[PDB]
This record gives structure tokens, sequence and C-alpha cells, in this order.
């Protein structure tokens, strides 16, 4: 569970993501699909994209990244009070896209990597720790909402 100070550090580095949502989104997907090629199979409409440059050039992938990180930012900004924001996301990812919690772990790791790559100085151990705890809380709660919908992934 996060202190007030940890939420501040989460929201501090999130403000940096907000200076270029599309770009961070692209780098997170690139890192994710590269580290964990199986996740690219769920992302069905992006299978045609065979190199890093093609990924960067896909407007479709870039718009998708903004939709994702916008949803995630809205959740983070609630500092744990996110049931209303989590429910819709749990609904499509459980019953429509069928995304295992393992895959939410892989994208959390990709987020942390891109934030560390882009902002070492806004992203030391304490800030890393806080974002990790925030993403852990998101994954725990979405896992509980999955089970409520009858999905065990
Ligand atoms: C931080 C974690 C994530 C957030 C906030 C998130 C958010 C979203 C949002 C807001 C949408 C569009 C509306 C919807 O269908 O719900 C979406 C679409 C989708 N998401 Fe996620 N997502 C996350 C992780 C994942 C992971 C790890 C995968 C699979 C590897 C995944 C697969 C999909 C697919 C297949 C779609 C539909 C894409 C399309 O057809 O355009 N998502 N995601
Ligand atoms: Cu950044
Ligand atoms: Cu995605
Ligand atoms: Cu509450
Ligand atoms: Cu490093
Ligand atoms: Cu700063």
């Amino acid at each position: 569970v996060l202190s007030e100070g940890e939420w501040q550090l989460v929201l501090h580095v999130w403000a940096k993501v907000e200076a270029d949502v599309a770009g961070h989104g692209q780098d997170i997907h690139i890192r994710l699909y590269k580290s964990h090629p199986e996740t690219l199979e769920k992302h069905d409409r992006f299978k045609h994209l065979k190199t890093e440059a093609e990924m960067k050039a896909s407007e479709d992938l870039k718009k998708h990244g903004v939709t994702v990180l916008t949803a995630l930012g809205a959740i983070l900004k609630k500092k744990g009070h996110h049931e209303a924001e989590l429910k819709p996301l749990a609904q499509s990812h459980a019953t429509k896209h069928k995304i295992p919690i393992k895959y939410l772990e892989f994208i959390s790791e990709a987020i942390i990597h891109v934030l560390h790559s882009r902002h070492p100085g806004d992203f030391g151990a304490d800030a890393q720790g806080a974002m990790n705890k925030a993403l852990e809380l998101f994954r725990k709660d979405i896992a509980a909402k999955y089970k409520e919908l009858g999905y065990q992934g």
C-alpha cells in the first residue's frame, strides 16, 4: 500500500509521460512485443508490423498506445480509488481480449523499463519502487475484478 509520498512520486513521473503520451506508448509496445513475442498474438491487428521502424510508423499502433496510457493515467491519478475506472477495463480484457494477469506483469515491466530509459533522474529507486507498488495495486485489483466476471487468467 502506498504512502502519500509514493503517490506523489508516481504522479510526478506520470507528468513526464504526459509530455509525450504517443511516444512513450510506442516505446512501451515495442519493448513489450520484443521481450514477450507471445503478447503480440493477443494484439491481433498489429501482427503485420515486422520491424521496429514499421511499429513506429503505424498510426494505428500509436493511437492505440495513447488510448492505453490515457486509461492507465486516469487510474493512477485516483491513487487507489479506481474501482469506477478499473471495471470497464476488467470487463473488456477478461471477457473480450482475454488477457492473463501474466501479460499485465509483462506490460508493467515494459512501462518501468521505458520510464527508466527516458528519465533516470526523475526515476531512481524510490520512484521506481512507488511505480512498482502502483502497478502491483492495479494488477491485484484487476485480477479480483476478472474473477468476479468468471475469468481465471
Ligand atoms: C496497463 C495495462 C493495460 C491498460 C490500461 C489497457 C487499456 C486498453 C484500453 C483502454 C483499450 C481500448 C478499450 C478496451 O478494449 O478496453 C485496450 C484495447 C486492447 N487491449 Fe489493453 N490495456 C492494458 C494491457 C494489455 C495487454 C498486456 C494486452 C495483450 C498483450 C492487451 C490487449 C488489448 C487488445 C487485444 C485490445 C483491443 C485492441 C484493438 O483491437 O484495437 N491490453 N487496452
Ligand atoms: Cu518519459
Ligand atoms: Cu497495447
Ligand atoms: Cu475509494
Ligand atoms: Cu537500465
Ligand atoms: Cu522532476
